[PDB]
């Protein structure tokens, strides 16, 4: 193990990466990673105008034909739905029409108007999404129907860059998907690694704290992540799709631990539809997977099994139990 990491930085997805790994011998993995990113952000991204994503072929179809899709596609497909059901809808990958709306995040974001929500809120309905195993073929049965993604791909692509690190020998290594972390190994230093609890108020990087984990990944989610203003009033992006506006509750920003990154993801959605009480009562379902929450009134609570395990910073904030 090496004391100074190989390390590659680029801009995917909206948001820095960076891999490192502490392997000697492994610089060529990092190429193999960010490859194998590429390669799953390509099939998934809906917002490029110059290509055609295997997603975006789903859209266009939707109510004509199936799709055929590749195995990372229908499997990603297959996991949103089995997360769209857990979650009571609140989580729901058909939430497309919605957020093409808003389009939260992007130079042309937009409070839309009601009655132009209310025109795409029958649109959403995980239940109409219609996949066929035997000929690996996705089918959106009504018309003006669209898959997002989003909430699910970064967690998927660090889980599939994990995979490919393992598949190279690599031990040791980070993974930083911006609001994903995978922390693999120790440090060589023997340590557990001190990954950072985001501060929802702060810039991305910021923390509140530490949280010392070993091959585990912490995602993260917050109120102030990507969101849009207007009128003095924020809007985030994490939609209720029930709704059409973002969740408004006293959740300032969510740390979700568990093994798997797209789990992370996953759980992250129906976390903000229940508010700081009712989301810690959501993880405390799930064995293997717990979060650290932040309020809106900078208090900060931990899930039972992280339990006097954040080691808390800042000042501004305080530990709080239920
Ligand atoms: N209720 C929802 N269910 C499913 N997907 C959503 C929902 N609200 C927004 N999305 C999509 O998923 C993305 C949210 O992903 P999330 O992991 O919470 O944010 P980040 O990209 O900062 O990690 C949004 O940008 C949008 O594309
Ligand atoms: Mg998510
Ligand atoms: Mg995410």
């Amino acid at each position: 193990l090496m004391d100074q990491p190989y390390s590659k930085t680029d801009f995917l997805m909206g948001t820095v990466v960076t891999l490192k790994i502490y392997d000697k011998g492994k610089e060529d993995v990092l190429d193999k990673g960010f490859d194998r990113i590429k390669d799953l952000a390509a099939k998934i991204t809906t917002s490029d105008s110059e290509k055609t994503s295997e997603v975006d072929k789903i859209n266009e179809q939707a109510g004509k034909k199936p799709v055929k899709v590749s195995e990372d596609v229908y499997y990603l497909i297959q996991e949103g739905l089995k997360y769209s059901e857990n979650s009571g809808g609140s989580f729901d990958i058909t939430i497309g029409p919605l957020t093409s709306l808003w389009h939260i995040g992007f130079s042309d974001a937009r409070k839309p108007s009601q009655a132009e929500i209310d025109a795409v809120l029958p649109l959403i309905n995980y239940k109409d999404v219609k996949m066929n195993d035997k000929d690996q073929t996705v089918y959106l049965e009504k018309e003006g129907m669209e898959l997002d993604l989003g909430a699910i791909a970064k967690g998927f692509i660090t889980d599939e860059t994990l995979k490919v690190f393992k598949e190279n020998k690599v031990t040791t290594s980070i993974i930083d998907l911006g609001g994903n972390i995978y922390v693999q190994g120790n440090n060589p230093n023997g340590n557990k690694w001190n990954v950072g609890i985001q501060d929802p108020f702060s810039p991305r990087g910021s923390v509140i704290g530490k949280l010392p984990e070993s091959n585990m990944s912490i995602v993260t989610s917050g109120i102030y992540e990507r969101y849009l203003e207007v009128d003095g009033k924020t809007y985030h992006h994490i939609l209720d799709p029930k709704t059409g506006y973002p969740f408004d509750n006293d959740i300032a920003g969510v740390s979700i631990v568990s093994k798997k990154s797209i789990d992370g993801d996953g759980l992250s959605t129906a976390t903000f539809s229940k508010g700081i009480k009712g989301g810690m009562d959501y993880i405390e379902q799930f064995e293997g997977v717990d979060a650290i929450f932040i309020s809106k009134e900078k208090k900060v609570y931990e899930t039972s099994g992280l339990k006097g395990q954040f080691e808390l910073t800042d000042k501004d904030f305080q530990m709080d139990t239920l």
